Formats: structure tokens, C-alpha cells, sequence
């Protein structure tokens, strides 16, 4: 499978960092059409960040409406991204899920939104600590898979995020086997959902805590194929996170 | 009170039909220093629209992050809209409470950050068709509005927004008559709660349905000082919206 790497600024940036980071990346020689290399800056920063990178980076955004184009203040429809080609999404993301109620009903019709707007989407899902001390791990993953894995046509255009919450700014850390273990299991879960070729071609990336020093140990993994990293792609060491992967 | 006019074109547009219609725009001749007049496009087309928007028309984001900078994954903190010189900002819009389970306090939470990083603030607030059936409409404004009121420092830079609910996609109309009775109310409530001179400063604009044929019904009401203009401002007629308050 062709590595992925994605760099979610999450809520952070201004046009003067964006300037020096971006120039940072640039700087970074890789081949694109060996390793994606996705940006998901902030919407508001998405043409500044687009123009200021070069077309070896891909970019998308952080979040996506489920409902197209309308009365609906604040939200961007995928038939809006698709408009300004903006490559991938994000769904699913636990902040959203945790802070803006965000459901999986709602991962499910955003899904089916972007991909009938030809947009790829990063879909994020995991379990929470108390669901994990609860031996209920593969139990709500499957769950949150299964919401939405059978709307997936092309299996090259959606990639699957995992989220260990229990070692997510907990200060606690998932170790690469426990991190294996479960990729292992979410691609058992799409052979069986959906087949064989499917689920040895889908992208399952790592998105819990990713740094210089442990991004090696990830990748290395056999189900790993990248990662969906937070605030340490707002430093310019993320070269070396991508790196690893090349 | 200096009238204030403003376009909240949800999520709608394409580059194209933008370009289209900011010419539409750029055509109606008015004075910035004797009227307000914001448009509102969606997050990812501000860029585009800011810079094609002659710099007499104001520009504005529909939703602002009740956080600041940091790990909230899809939203935009008023500090990045600071950055980008972004003037204001639309809080409360009935369509993020209904969609997007938007709390008083959340508005309130908004408010607050936006106050904090100097923008200027456009919040929205109104009763639903049970409660004015329940004859409960200014029970239920007076909750909402002193819900964030008491964070107002600047009265030339927060405006009021009255959404009649139960005149929104209801088939039930608003009139002006009834309007002009719930301004009235919502500035006492900002002179008994807040201030008498605040209250006169304060502009309160109309946010049921607005176009041509009642805007100036409308804006001719003592308490109503301008409009949030839904769907008829993705038209050029929009312009004779703006020239019913000149």
C-alpha cells in the first residue's frame, strides 16, 4: 500500500507561521506519487496554506457538512469543496465527536456526501478509555466502522484513521504492538465487511501520539500505513515524521 | 443609530456564481461611513469574496470556535480571525442551535472570545413557533439576550439579531407590527439590564424574512435598524434591500 502522512493543524496558525512552516515543508524532497503527503489547515487558512505549498503536498479540510448546499450557516458543503478542489476531508475526528456532538450517523452521511462529490475522506474513529478497561475495544470499533465502511466504492479514496483516546493527551502512551493489534483487527474487519483485496488495499493510519521518536517504531507495523498527526505537525521537525515513511 | 445590512449567504456559492455576484454588489453606490453593509460568505470562500468586494462592503465569517487556539479539530478561534483582519462574526444563528446543538452559553462563550480579540459581533436570538403559541416570546428573549448581555462593553460593536422562528419555513408570515413590538422589548431589556444610552446605541437588526417587497416595512420600524438577509441576498436585488435602508 502507498503511505499516507497528514499534518491536522488542527485549530492553530496564523498567516505569519503558516508562512515558515509551510516554507519548511517545502523544503522536504519527496515524491508524491510514492507517499501522500496531506495538510489540513484551518478553513479559513486553506487558500493562503494551498498556494503557499507546493503541488507535491496535497490538502484538504478539517471537517465537511453532511448537508449540501442550503440554510445552513457555518457549515461547508462537500459540493462547495469540490468547487475549489479540496482533495480530502476529515470525518469523524474524536474532538468533534467529544466537543460538537458529533455522531456516527453523521460520520456515515458526510461519508456518503464527500464521496459523491469526489472528495477522499480521512475517517477517524476509537474507543475511549472507559470502553477500553471494559474489554469493548474491537466491540465499538466495529461498531463505528461498520456505520460507515459500506458506502466505500474506491478503496484507494477513503482512509481509515484509528484514535487510541486512552493515550491521547492522557500523558498515558499506546505502545506500536497495542497499536498493531488493533490496525490488525479494523483491516480484518473491512476483509470481512467488504473482502480481501478491499481491506489489503485500504490505508489505515495511526492517529494517536506521533513524534520524531516513535514514528519509526509505528510504520514499521505491518497494518500501519501513516499517520493523521496533531500538534506535532505544526513544528517544522514533521519532515522527519515524514520521513519515516519514505 | 448607524443602519447595518447584512448579507448571510449560509452555504451557498461557487467561485463563479460569487464573482457573478459581488459585481452585482460593486455596482450600488453608498457611503460606508453612513451605513453598514456586511456580507457573510462561507469559511472557505471569504478569501475569494473579501477580495473581490469593493472595500465599502464589510466582510464577516457565519460562526466563530467558543475556544481559543488549540486542539478543537474543524473550528476557527477568534484569534485566527483577528489575524486575517476578519471584522465580523454572526453568533447564535437559529440554524447552528438547531442543527448543531448551539447552547446559551455557548453564545455566550462566543461572545466572549470575539469581545476579547476585537471582533465585532453579530448575535442572533428568538423564540420558536410552540413558545410565541405559548405566548411565551419575550419570556423566552429575555433568557436568551441576558444570557449574553452583560459581556457587552463596546455597544457600537455588538448587534442584535431577532429571529422570528415561528416565521421561518413555517408557512406563518412576521409582520412588521409584530417585529417592531419585539425590538422595542429586546431594547428595553438591554436599557433595563445593561443601560439607557447603551440601549439607543445598540443596533437590532431583523432576522426573520426579508426581501424586496417588505424590507421597507420593515426597516421603516423605530426598534429596527437594519437586517440579516437570508436567501434573497444570494440575488442581485439584494441591492434594493440595501438601498431601502439609505
Amino acid at each position: 500500500r502507498k503511505y499516507f502522512v497528514a499534518a491536522n493543524w488542527k485549530c492553530n496558525g496564523t498567516l505569519e507561521s503558516i508562512k515558515s512552516l509551510t516554507n519548511s515543508f517545502n523544503n522536504l524532497d519527496f515524491d508524491p506519487s510514492k507517499l501522500d503527503v496531506v495538510v489540513f489547515p484551518v478553513s479559513v487558512h486553506y487558500d493562503h496554506t494551498r498556494k503557499l505549498l507546493q503541488s507535491k503536498f496535497s490538502t484538504g479540510i478539517q471537517n465537511v457538512s453532511k448537508f449540501g448546499n442550503g440554510s445552513y450557516t457555518g457549515e461547508v458543503s462537500a459540493e462547495i469543496a469540490k468547487d475549489l478542489n479540496i482533495e480530502y476531508v476529515i470525518i469523524g475526528h474524536f474532538e468533534r465527536r467529544k466537543y460538537f456532538h458529533e455522531t456516527d450517523e453523521d460520520v456515515r452521511e458526510k461519508l456518503q456526501a464527500s464521496l459523491k462529490n469526489n472528495l477522499k475522506a480521512v475517517v477517524c474513529f476509537g474507543e475511549s478509555l472507559e470502553q477500553r478497561e471494559q474489554n469493548k475495544t474491537i466491540e465499538v470499533i466495529t461498531k463505528q466502522v461498520k456505520a460507515f465502511v459500506d458506502l466505500i466504492d474506491n478503496f484507494d479514496n477513503v482512509i481509515l484513521v484509528y484514535e487510541p483516546l486512552f493515550a491521547i493527551g492522557t500523558g498515558k502512551t499506546a505502545t506500536p504492538e497495542q497499536a498493531q493489534l488493533v490496525h490488525k483487527e479494523i483491516r480484518k474487519i473491512v476483509k470481512d465487511t467488504c473482502g480481501e483485496k478491499q481491506a489489503n488495499q485500504i490505508r489505515i493510519l495511526y492517529g494517536g501520539s506521533v513524534n520524531t521518536e516513535n514514528c519509526s517504531s509505528l510504520i514499521q507495523q505491518e497494518d500501519i500505513d501513516g499517520f493523521l498527526v496533531g500538534n506535532a505537525s505544526l513544528k517544522e521537525s514533521f519532515v522527519d515524521i515524514i520521513k519515516s515513511a519514505m
